[PDB]
């Protein structure tokens, strides 16, 4: 669903049609004035940031497998006659239906009897999955993943590419894959009995030399050799493809440009009247086509195992029955060729609905982990109450649907309910320890993360404990719609820290809330705290991120009591456009304003700037007012004349319109 | 349900996240202010009881069994008409919670030789009330195997008795076959042979009853715990931790005190020990057995509706030593010579190592009201913040006062006690001594301690009247009518354990009233009988 996916998107953000990816990990963020203020005893200290850059990395890698499941039947494209008044396929229209057809006499008593079970059998959601993949594999081919690079580094801890996907050889996109060709044979339409276990699709004239390739390399299966999200293992659809077209199949050409997969698609959900298996399989690859970066060195703990994708069994009984589907189709909802309509325009838009989706999952994935398991609303029983529908099973869309629900505070409608894609919410319902491996780089590591040593050599092969999982992503695009005070992503926030001059510098902070936005505030005027617990005897640094500049409360990697000892005389100056506080005297109130925001995209450290035409929000009605134009000038060459007019040089000839 | 067991705590209690046990008894209770006022023919006395401890004793020792039934769907094209109507995760998620607290407190020890009751006449040792035991720790006691996890590919045909939804799912359905008898380690039948890849409400609440088991308050009170419970586990098909240790103890004694109170109800009345739950049920159960039976008497306790979403009948049934006409034999050890005068043995003549029987008939109350202290006060246990008890004392002809009234009896012996006299009296009918001074942990005394359902008249003995605890109020010889008022103030809880103090670390409301299960409760009328109890609709 192309709707609901661009609402997610912010109100400052205007995208452009073109996106040239050259890397494998980009900087989505924006651009924001920061306005900070140090109120004291003393007197007050006003800094500025004029361009504050606030982002989220995400990359191109991630582990996922692939496994064949049964799923319902989408029943819109079959003709309406054939329906009853409740919307089930009345049998006894379809005998009628086929009897009054092009179609061989001594075929129709067999074919009929097949019926009952053939006509249900309407899922092409895993064929359209496959060919979108090949889209994105050719365009964005040149994109490269080298073995040993960072998967993420903070200083402290070090994580490879080599710890997380063993079994993983440096390559290019292009070079990853080297997919077998299914066979593709001509449909007999004077065939005795159906073979059921084959599928049969429809086509419009002649099967070109490149659709034989592109079809035949889409039923097939995808053995990876580098950990790609959009090169990620499948198995292998089907064996064989039937093809009804009188017009015969041409031989595998071999070689397809990007261009040609469009061309294969179009004439498919055409011919087949398949737009509702389309916006399944849109919504699908939206969720499995970018994986974030972790926001911290524990934060991997999400992708240690690999989350399975549910494919649908590839399953069409069209090729068999041709008289069944015709230009009066049965749907549901009357905007349901929206989302074919808006890929074929902005092919390049999905990119910036997959960001807006997993952003939105990881976001309140942070905020439910939080939660004890003795309440209504809990880990294990949040989608149940959520879902209104009769879904097989809740899993795949379902699960990542009803998360951006509680996100954006809106009701999401699709109009059937298919249980298909990835399911993130797998390492959080296990509710176990997870042991993430880590290269250190300093020797004082394990005070700050709860390391299996407690003396490690600089350059050891050591495992962290995580036990709860903290959030992988921060909130940018959606940033103050439907604020918590976890995340604390408010434009207005004041902090009051309340001190003595008997106290010679050392506060202790009894609550926990107010500790959190005192060691945020102050990473944003560039100052290193470094607190202490009194209780435990730990230490924690706000500077625990790179990317957004927030401390969230979960990087104290620790649920105890609260007794945070922080000495302000020993907080040291890091970054550049900052605020000093030299030496404090009584209660400190520090304060922050962000006023104006602007769009901003980094790739190889360099900036990445959107190009080509300006996007609209195509709506159904749009097109068909130009349908009901028609163009209704009446298609007659009528050539009106010109009136040559003298004046003073007449040398040179001038012409009037009338 | 958190939000009901929650609720029984007291108001003043509120309990920290973590509680480290390292053994397999606790004491728990509370440190009041006793602020005492006596008044008689002869004067006034004034006095003041500075620190009184009350208390319970909780165990992890109970001999239980489970048994697989068939129990309501929970519901929160041909082969799914039949199997939602039987869905149930409740049998999985309760042995998913005993594995979690098997490997917590995994250094119990559980010795064979070791004492379950001592008064100091008799003594109960683990070997009687547990045979076929052995000497073993919590995670030594199970061994258990592991059940086929197997992974579900396009398969049209669901295969018949097996669930879809490793090492630690493969042990939770497999069976349970302990050595040591330990209360969250108990028998357990085969859930499943394979398992493809509100009902934790239900495990929660089932575990709840189980966890923890009481130590008697008197060796009458063992028959209770002779006989094996059956904990019905349902049907297995699909198509703050340390927190629950205190709603355990808070439930469990709610139990065990109000059936001290239907164990004396006649069965010639209207709500009696056979028809007590079916009148205070109002859903359609499938058997009125293992929670419903609890929570019936959870809701007569605290005199509150008590409501769950589904009609679940799945847990432990107590009331099996009470529903029987048949007196039970207790097997005790003799410690002193004397012990024939006291208990109701079998051989009258004893030497003390000899092993007897001891017979008891109406079963005692087997706990004291500690959490549910003064919530809604009963005549019998007498558990008031503020009383004021009068009686009149009987002629002293020779060195003897004659108590022939029931209810003058036990108000005397209550009022002695509390000024800490230990007064020992001859029961004239049967010929056996009576003692106020029958349980040291809880100091009060109950009527049921003289073990002698019927009437009698009781021959007070006011020359040996021994003086254990004496604060300023007490006195010796009373004289005329004896007036007695105390308060009680200044509640502070306080837990033991292995004689050392255990201390705590870290739009339209669609009623839908149709299916929803609710427990009424049952007001105690008290009556001129006093050894009779009567309930009654409020």
């Amino acid at each position: 669903m192309s709707s609901l996916l661009n609402s997610l998107l912010p109100e400052y953000f205007k995208p452009k049609t073109n996106l040239n990816i050259n890397s494998s990990r980009v900087q989505y963020g924006f651009n924001a004035r920061i306005d900070m203020q140090y109120e004291d005893d003393s007197g007050t200290r006003k800094g500025s940031r004029p361009n504050a850059f606030m982002s989220n990395t995400v990359a191109f890698i991630g582990n996922y497998e692939g496994i064949i499941v049964d799923d319902i039947p989408i029943l819109d494209g079959l003709r309406a006659d054939i329906f009853d008044t409740h919307g089930d396929l009345d049998m006894g229209l379809v005998e009628d239906a086929l009897s009054k057809s092009t179609m061989i006499r001594r075929n129709v008593p067999t074919y009929t009897a097949y019926a009952s079970e053939l006509l249900y059998k309407r899922n092409l959601t895993s064929l359209f999955y496959n060919m979108l993949r090949l889209y994105y594999i050719k365009k964005w081919g040149s994109i490269k993943y080298e073995k040993d690079a960072i998967f993420y580094d903070n200083g402290h801890a070090c994580l490879l590419n080599r710890q997380l996907f063993p079994k993983s050889r440096d390559a290019s996109l292009e070079s990853s894959l080297s997919l077998p060709e299914a066979e593709i044979a001509m449909l007999d339409p004077g065939l005795e009995f159906p073979e059921e276990d084959v599928p049969a699709i429809l086509w419009h004239g002649r099967v070109s030399s490149r659709a034989t390739c592109i079809l035949g390399q889409a039923c097939s299966e995808f053995a990876p050799l580098a950990p790609f999200s959009i090169a990620h293992y499948s198995p292998q659809l089907t064996r064989k493809l039937f093809v009804n077209a009188p017009a015969g199949i041409e031989p595998s050409s071999g070689r397809y440009t990007h261009e040609d997969v469009k061309d294969a698609i179009t004439i498919l959900v055409s011919a087949n009247q398949a737009y509702t298996d389309f916006e399944a399989a849109y919504l699908m690859l939206a969720q499995t086509l970018v994986s974030p970066v972790p926001r911290t060195a524990e934060a991997s703990a999400w992708f240690i195992n690999a989350g399975m994708v549910n494919m649908p069994t590839l399953s069409c009984a069209n090729g068999y029955y041709p008289a069944l589907t015709n230009v009066n189709p049965y749907h549901r909802l009357d905007t349901w060729k929206d989302t074919l309509n808006h890929w074929v325009a902005y092919p390049d838009m999905l990119f910036y609905h997959s960001v807006a989706m997993i952003e939105s999952c990881y976001v309140e994935l942070g905020n439910v982990a939080r939660v004890s398991d003795s309440d209504a609303i809990n880990k294990y029983t949040f989608t149940e109450l959520s879902v209104q529908g009769r879904p097989v099973m809740n899993r795949g869309i379902i699960v990542d649907l009803t998360l951006v629900a509680m996100r954006t505070g809106r009701e999401i409608s699709l109009p059937y309910p298919v249980s298909c894609g990835l399911t993130r919410t797998d390492a959080l319902l296990q509710g176990t320890e997870i042991h993430v491996p880590v290269v250190v780089k300093d020797i004082d590591m394990p005070q700050y993360y709860n390391a299996i040593d407690k003396d490690v050599i600089e350059g050891q092969e050591t495992v962290i404990k995580v036990k709860q999982l903290p959030p992988a992503m921060y909130p940018i695009y959606t940033y103050g719609i439907n604020t918590t005070e976890f995340y604390s992503d408010h434009f207005e926030d004041q902090v009051q820290v309340e001190m003595a001059p008997i106290d010679n510098g050392k506060a202790v902070f009894n609550d926990a809330r107010k500790f959190s936005k005192f060691m945020s505030i102050m990473r944003m005027m560039g100052n290193d705290v470094t607190a202490t617990d009194l209780v435990t005897g730990r230490k924690v640094s706000n500077w625990a991120d790179n990317s957004s500049g927030r401390f969230l409360y979960t990087d104290v990697k620790y649920e105890g009591q609260t007794a945070f000892l922080v000495d302000m005389d020993t907080v040291k100056a890091r970054d550049h456009c900052w605020v000093s506080i030299v030496d404090p005297n009584g209660t400190m109130n520090l304060s922050y304003k962000m006023t104006n925001f602007r769009a901003a995209m980094f790739s190889r450290n360099k900036p990445l700037y959107m190009t080509g035409g300006s996007v609209r929000t195509i709506a159904t009605g749009n097109y068909r007012d130009a349908a009901e134009r028609l163009r209704a000038m009446d298609e007659t060459l009528r050539l009106k004349p010109f009136k040559i007019t003298e004046k003073l040089d007449f040398r040179v000839a001038a012409y009037a319109i009338p």
